């Protein structure tokens, strides 16, 4: 049907719109503290601690898999990515610190994608 596909064109820009987000978040964090998952030969206990790990490479296989239905989505695994840092982390050291920032740095971005998003459907 036609219908599918006026639905999987805005899929689509959706998954664009969400692909320019990313590499803004991603740019506030220079130090690529957040951009691969935590290693778990590196960290074998890190499970024990966090349930449900969170990374940027992993919500870019994600995106490209158009698997974010909405903007929602794509802020609870951003969210989770900080949360999970400020947990496992104490809060004097230069992880928990990198997170407070990327949450503060991408509250801008994330503002102005909600409006984006309403704007243009």
């Amino acid at each position: 049907s036609m219908e599918q596909v006026a639905m999987e064109l805005r899929l689509t820009e959706l998954t664009r719109l969400l692909r320019s987000v990313l590499d803004q978040l991603q740019d506030k964090d220079p130090a690529r503290i957040f951009a691969q998952p935590v290693s778990l030969k590196e960290v074998p206990d890190y499970l024990d601690h966090i349930k449900h790990p969170m990374d940027f490479a992993t919500m870019r296989k994600r995106l490209e898999a158009q698997g974010y239905k909405n903007l929602h989505e794509f802020e609870e695994d951003f969210d989770l990515i900080i949360d999970n840092c400020m947990k496992y982390n104490a809060r004097d050291t230069v992880f928990y610190r990198a997170a407070v920032r990327l949450r503060d740095q991408g509250g801008v971005v994330l503002r102005q994608a909600r409006r984006e998003v309403d704007s243009i459907g």
